[PDB]
């Protein structure tokens, strides 16, 4: 029933959003 860890990602997936919507938004060239 049980596989791993997989709630686990969510602790360095949720807080790591806000720093990739800033990345997107840097490395988006003009357009």
């Amino acid at each position: 029933s049980g596989s791993w860890l997989r709630d686990i990602w969510d602790w360095i997936c949720e807080v790591l959003s806000d720093f990739k919507t800033w990345l997107k938004a840097k490395l988006m060239p003009q357009l």
